[PDB]
């Protein structure tokens, strides 16, 4: 089966944990506490020092793209061919991109930097309305016309964002749009309402 | 075809150029100077404002990884299955990683960063040494029996630390073997060699 081991927080594992409930998977939690964690030996076996570390039958991953892949992959949610597969990989690429920034503003600038960071905010969302724009009008998916893994993963971005600047999409209707519509799905909608996620801290620092 | 628009640098585009001719694969390269870039037209047209921009045929892509991934899935540089493709993504994310705070050094504060960067080095490379040692005694590629995208990333990463930090590889046996046997496959070995590659600096700010 599937098992993610991580801190408790949503962070990097909050994408794949949402493609997992969506799609109807079941999985098992492994929570590592900070002392666990500063114990040392866990880290150790990290291939990278780092979680998530993810596990499916006798594979063991690490590196949160690599687990959305996978399962993207295992799947079926990465694309119907090779070139919407591509674009499947440009979209979250993109969404990583900036998820980096924001991590960077949340862990190591965020009293200084919150202005500047949420000023260039509507530049760094405008590619992804571009890029529902010229799907179907933006009324499916961010890639073709049934729900990749960059989907998971650029809605976990807007939702973080929208509670580090409320009313960042107010400017874009088909990114407003899209939000609600997938959240609205019966199995995503179930598990964003559960206190699995709900009452998970977004960072492991507290702020948001 | 394939056509490459860049900066008169390796950068980012310096892997995936291995990968094509070291693949027999023809390719245009289209260079982008400073001054047209600050035009503003090409940037503005750029999905994320930002190069490489790459084309099949009609297909237009942007992120570096994305044109590998893609190069990867067509060419049959992906691993041999759904597992091998998926530790294939653990090791180019890995060394996504590590070429982000390679370029945070180069692009970011050299001069004052420069001792702690190489300081750190070694536990920064001590992962694909592992990796290596795990797959054949570290004889073949960094994942299965057959070269993967991830190869050419990786030994670029490699190649530019070795200039940044020469000798880095000495503390590692199979790191230093691979970066020698795959720099001497025929066509790569060729293309390492030539004008095409040798007279590009690095990066844009001239640091190495
Ligand atoms: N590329 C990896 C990134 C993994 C990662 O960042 N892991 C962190 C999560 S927390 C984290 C992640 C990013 C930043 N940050 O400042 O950029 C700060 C924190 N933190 O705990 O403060 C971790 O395991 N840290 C434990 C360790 O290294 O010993 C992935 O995508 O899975
Ligand atoms: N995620 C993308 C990243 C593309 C990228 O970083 N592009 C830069 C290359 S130069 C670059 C890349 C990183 C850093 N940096 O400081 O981290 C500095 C520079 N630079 O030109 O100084 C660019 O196009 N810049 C033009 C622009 O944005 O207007 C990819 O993987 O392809």
């Amino acid at each position: 089966p599937y098992t993610v081991v991580y801190f408790p927080v949503r962070g990097r594992c909050a994408a794949l944990r949402m493609l997992l409930a969506d799609q109807g998977q079941s999985w098992k939690e492994e929570v590592v506490t900070v002392e666990t964690w500063q114990e040392g030996s866990l880290k150790a076996s990290c291939l990278y020092g780092q979680l998530p570390k993810f596990q499916d039958g006798d594979l063991t991953l690490y590196q949160s793209n690599t687990i959305l892949r996978h399962l993207g992959r295992t799947l079926g949610l990465y694309g119907k061919d090779q070139q919407e597969a591509a674009l499947v990989d440009m979209v979250n690429d993109g969404v990583e991109d900036l998820r980096c920034k924001y991590i960077s503003l949340i862990y190591t600038n965020y009293e200084a930097g919150k202005d500047d960071y949420v000023k260039a905010l509507p530049g760094q969302l405008k590619p992804f309305e571009t890029l529902l724009s010229q799907n179907q009008g933006g009324k499916t998916f961010i890639v073709g016309d049934q729900i990749s893994f960059a989907d998971y993963n650029l809605l976990d971005l807007l939702l973080i964002h929208e509670v580090l600047a409320p009313g960042c999409l107010d400017a874009f209707p088909l990114l407003s749009a899209y939000v609600g519509r997938l959240s609205a799905r019966p199995k995503l909608k179930a598990f964003l309402a559960s206190p699995e996620y709900v009452n998970l801290p977004i960072n492991g620092n507290g702020k948001q």
